[PDB]
């Protein structure tokens, strides 16, 4: 059946914008999993979960008689496709069991592991999410091995198709670099959002580069991709002999015994695949990467054995019986168990990428240190696990149950805890009357709150208004938040805060994040105001604001924005079309696509582009609340050609005489091309939409500036 | 970007399942069309239209200065899409808009058609739908040209995105038939559901067949792609006729000079496409369909001047301007003027699909009983028109404005008024306690009003069981519907029925289409009963009973389940797998993926499978409403194969002892599959969801009982 996609392949998707719709979501539309969560008997899954460990089933039966290594594995690739650059990816929607993560070769027999948990699943049923349970496996695993783990918090809502995720262009599984669709250019650059070297690996190839076996430069790919995942050197180091601490690879005849993944394997697999011919397919004779490396003497106990075999042996380059490279070490004694037949031991071996760790100078350091310090390796190990498994969770108000842990972290970008009494709406209204009586305009008030609140992205639910940090580094500095302007308005808000905060007795106080927001509003009421409309902005307080001390420089950095087509801002040349930045930005703040087109088509008239550019702005009343842009938009007296210069930049002409009347951008005209943006731009263009205008952008607007409001939620 | 339709081609898609989610609708979750149609001045609307079609305008210069037959071709593609197999395409939801069928080459050029009606939508807003003023301009063209039309319902709603329909397989547009994707096999055997001979075509080829021009040849194509759209001969010669008594082709040039349809074009056309390098580009200038015919002496005045010429002249095969074949009348004068030089004018000309009208031997005998009684013709294609446009709106309770006609047509599936009081909550409890004392049990009841309310589909909205048409021709002898068993369970309810309405005073009385779905209720009741369960099943009545008189026994085939996964039924052999039709009747239900899930779940366990086969019976309680449908299929410990007599069916066998316990279908074990199915099955097959699993099924049955209610809408 040929489809729109299969007659126009480059036209922009909407569908993205109306995901996660009631429709496709089995449960009740108030159905609420923190309160399900939070009535759980953790401590009762937690004994079930203990009890699975080494109850082992015939059809995948458990290595060494425990199926914690296989566990570990499945939550750090749970939480392994995560992405810096955009926050997609992660454990936190459970994706593992959709497609394609549940069929990608690196998440090969992690459907058997999911499958080992159905029971305990169906059990507690809506009480425990997948997204939870994964984790909350790989926790006890670790904890039944004999490693304490830094704690656990519980909220992952299951989701219930899949996120739409860009994973690169390759056609091919596994596609080695510089093909028709690399991921690579220049020096070993990886394009951006990528945090992996091929289709289907969570971040590097076990072999190597490309499948070179150089532990040197394979150390260059695991920096990378692990700093694209937010961990750095000794985080990276931790994970990584942390996790080869227990369990063992899988690799015990060719890889060509191994058949189809499971979104294409038959209906009689029943969501199960990689069936393999090899001997019994599974258990012994198991083959899942086609590497056979198991790294310690105790591979079910938390031991300090893998820092010692790797500096304690020289390693040679052999390959397993699949074929694939990797290493043993020179004169060894079989001291490694075999996981099924106890009159068998192997000697040491290593895979390229855990030789990195010796091999690389700066790993060595680190590598070294953990082999002089253990118990700093098994903190390390513990809080970067930690860190692995919540890094997408967002702020810690979203973290549920009894076991989550205390200590603030640095890369929770953590928001002071209110301690006085807030202000109330007499407060509210007499802020709003000095911020407009300070000669702040329109453009200003409602560009800054747009600045402030327009970082938050739902993918790892970071950014947003709370916390104040436009006011800081690297915030502050951002090219899209202009600079010299947002410095004006901030210095006049802060003394009105100052002012009034001096004013006040018991210990009444605003914090300047909300009094951005307040501040914003405000100007959203003065632009209603002056388009003969009253209007009220809804505004909750409670934010606080956050030190710069609070805030990692380094991890801001991502969510910088630099293409945010609601402020018709574009900072360089990009590959990828504006209109598609406008629906990926539209997503990540959470945005349907009638809540898209509402919200761009009020902020052009408000003033809300970077350096006031005229691009869209369709109105000749500027800082008026009205659907100017979308009626002239749409009016058929004026007709759209690129300009000579820049054919991304378009003019308006009269028609009839040819005069300029407009100029646009390629966010600004798709509402006026996509033929269902434009049916949306019809409704707001007609002559009966000004007030249905209005309170539609009023209602995006109070969203966009609560997204990050889990303190409210 | 890699999709997973890009990886898994042929896996089931669901997404059909969750369009027209509220997020894609910019309407609030209240807006309610009909409301909104009823306070329209339909006749201000009108006077717009008709001083609309005089006024032209410079980007698309009006033809003889009257856009009349512009705007008649308009309303007839809009409609023209419509196929009666599944009752997919027409004009109802206005989907002439979007892709693909903005950008069909038969829909060359009515974008410009509805962007000349911009400003009266935007006009009158949300009062008047895109769907219904295409419709009313088709009709105030006709008026304003002096053809007294039939009447015009207003009602259907917009829609916001493209509709999912299948409209053939090939990769190009107006592919020839005997390709790769050919919709041809045997001896012109058109694929069903497809309702034109060529993608991107209405209906047929306007040259004649892949582009032979052949007239009697081309009669075939017509008298079968018309059929397939639901009308008959003299209809078809009615409307072709009727069609052409107005307006003209365009042709004027080489179609090398037209350039990218509009969902192809750039940006900077605003949603318009086809621009062409024609010397002016439009007007008389204008490439439409590259064939180059005027038919009558008065293109925008209604006449009978299109049988006097198909009849008076002989015609001889000629080109276009643009090569196309089409015909020209020997030794004819210069009698049709031309479309802007009064100066000049023309011979008559036809295309081979109008002298189709004359050389088919059927045709022949009605176009010249037309030709002699042209108030024969007037009327005839008054009501055919009326037809073509209101085909697919349903029930003529949907049926809106004051130009309704009063004439009830066959066609339209007739529902008889009800002029007596209704039963009420009471009687309804007696006259279940009474259906469930007759001895029918569960599965009688279950399976007999499953088989009335399931003929509805939301894509034409016919069906349902309003009419209690299940007693009547066709419906009581489908095989799906049992007919003995349904015979012996309608004179059960027919004998309740009669004791019922004998007692009653004061002319209260239920009809038998009530009361099968009341007894339907009663099962299921009693099957929640079964399960230790205490549940009421909502009801509501006032359908009525229509006559065989009253029902069209060719029409209804249409409507026939031949495949109905729900009772795990297939009639035939069919090259679709039965889990991809199963999902095609969801959509038709309207059912969303987890309403699609528990239905079929709970029917399974109700006895509901035609034939009582054990296929999907995965209970030990059959007719008690339990969730063991799920339970059990989720269950590890069981293994499934397929069997060797037939691939499409499974033996469930315990993966220890080999023993049998359970078969199933294609479209029982897709739930254990595919995985956006199966994350739906956990829900319901967990421990805690025997009270949802109960609501939700509760929920979805009356759901499907209510489909064709419009009289409570
Ligand atoms: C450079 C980064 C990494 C690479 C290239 C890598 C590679 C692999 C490979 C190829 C396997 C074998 C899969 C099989 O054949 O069954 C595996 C196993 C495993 N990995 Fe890693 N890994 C990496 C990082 C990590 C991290 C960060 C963790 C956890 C903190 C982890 C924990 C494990 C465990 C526990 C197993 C054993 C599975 C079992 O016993 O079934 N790995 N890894
Ligand atoms: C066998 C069925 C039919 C064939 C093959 C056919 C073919 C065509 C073609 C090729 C055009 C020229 C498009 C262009 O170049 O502008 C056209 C125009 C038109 N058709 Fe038909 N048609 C059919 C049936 C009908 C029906 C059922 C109606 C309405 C009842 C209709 C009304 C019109 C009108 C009014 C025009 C003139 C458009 C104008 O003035 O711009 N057609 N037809
Ligand atoms: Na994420
Ligand atoms: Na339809």
């Amino acid at each position: 059946g040929t489809s729109n996609r299969d007659w126009w392949p480059n036209q922009l998707d909407l569908s993205i914008l109306h995901r996660h719709s009631s429709l496709s979501d089995p449960m009740g539309k108030d159905f609420n999993y923190a309160q399900a969560f939070e009535k759980l008997d953790l401590a009762a899954v937690k004994r079930d979960l203990h009890a699975l460990m080494t109850t082992s089933q015939d059809w995948w039966p458990a290595d060494f008689g425990h199926y914690g290594g296989l566990f570990i594995r499945m939550a750090w690739h749970s939480a392994g496709t995560y992405r810096t650059a955009d926050g997609r990816g992660g454990a936190g929607e459970g994706q593992q069991r959709f497609a394609p993560l549940n069929s990608w070769p690196d998440n090969a027999n992690l459907d058997k592991a999911r499958r080992l948990l159905w029971p305990i699943k169906q059990k507690y049923g809506r009480a425990i999410s997948w997204a939870d349970l994964l984790i909350l496996t790989g926790n006890v695993a670790l904890e039944s091995m004999g490693f304490k783990t830094f704690g656990f918090a519980g909220g992952r809502a299951d989701t219930w198709e899949p996120e739409d995720v860009y994973f690169g262009s390759e056609k091919i599984w596994l596609e080695l670099s510089g093909g028709p669709n690399s991921r690579y250019s220049g020096d070993r650059q990886l394009e951006n959002p990528l945090a992996a070297v091929q289709m289907g690996l969570i971040y590097v190839n076990p072999e190597g580069p490309d499948g070179n076996p150089d532990p040197v430069a394979a150390a260059r790919d695991i920096r990378d991709t692990f700093a694209r995942m937010a961990m750095n050197d000794e985080e990276t180091v931790a994970l990584i002999a942390g996790g080869h601490t227990f369990g063992k690879t899988h690799g015990a005849g060719p890889a060509s015994n191994v058949g189809a993944e499971p979104e294409a394997a038959g209906i009689e697999a029943q969501g199960l695949g990689w069936k393999s011919a090899y001997r019994t397919g599974k258990g012994a004779d198991a083959i899942t990467s086609g590497l056979e490396v198991t790294w310690t003497t105790t591979p079910t106990q938390w031991s300090h054995n893998f820092f010692e075999n790797l500096f304690g042996y020289e390693w040679e380059l052999t390959k397993s019986p699949a074929g694939a490279h990797q290493w043993v070490a020179k004169g060894a004694d079989a001291v490694i168990p075999d996981a099924f037949d106890p009159s068998k031991k192997h000697r040491p071996t290593m895979l390229t990428t855990d030789l990195s760790l010796r091999f690389d100078p700066a790993y060595e350091k680190i590598s070294r240190r953990f082999h002089e310090n253990p118990e700093q390796f098994a903190d390390a190990f513990a809080r970067a696990w930690f860190k692995l498994t919540h890094r997408d969770m967002g702020p810690r108000a979203r973290y549920l149950g009894p076991e989550v842990p205390a200590e603030v972290l640095l890369w929770q970008d953590p928001i002071p805890a209110v301690d006085h009494p807030l202000i109330d709406a007499a407060d509210a209204a007499e802020l709003k009357a000095k911020v407009l009586a300070s000669g702040l305009t329109v453009s200003q008030l409602v560009s800054t709150a747009w600045a402030a609140a327009s970082t938050f992205r739902g993918s790892d639910k970071r950014g947003g208004a709370n916390g104040a940090r436009i006011r800081l580094a690297p915030q502050k500095d951002w090219e899209a938040n202009q600079p010299e302007q947002l410095a004006a308005v901030l210095e006049t808000l802060e003394a009105i805060r100052t002012a009034f905060n001096g004013a006040q007795r018991g210990g009444k106080q605003v914090s300047l994040a909300d009094l951005i927001v307040l501040a914003g509003c405000a100007g959203v009421e003065q632009a209603a105001k002056n388009a003969g409309h009253a209007v009220t902005v809804p505004f909750a307080p409670g934010r606080a604001d956050a030190s710069q001390e609070q805030t990692d420089v380094e991890s801001m950095a991502v969510l910088e924005p630099v293409a945010d087509g609601f402020r018709n801002y574009l900072k360089g040349k990009y590959r990828v079309p504006a209109e598609v930045l406008l629906v990926d930005k539209a997503q990540l703040l959470t945005l349907s696509a009638p809540e898209m087109t509402v919200l761009l088509g009020g902020l052009r008239v408000l003033g809300a582009n970077v350096g006031q550019s005229r691009h869209g702005v369709f109105t000749a009343r500027e800082q008026a609340l009205t659907n100017d842009f979308f009626v002239n938009l749409l009016d058929m007296g004026t007709e759209w050609k690129p300009t000579a210069a820049d054919a991304d930049v378009f003019e308006g002409r009269d028609r009839a005489t040819g005069e300029l009347k407009w100029t646009g951008t390629r966010v600004d005209l798709v509402f006026g091309s996509h033929s269902q943006l434009r049916a949306l731009a019809e409704v707001y263009g007609s002559a009966d939409a000004q007030e249905k205008f209005v309170r539609d952008f009023v209602a995006v607007w109070n969203k966009v500036m609560n997204l990050d409001r889990f303190d409210l939620a």
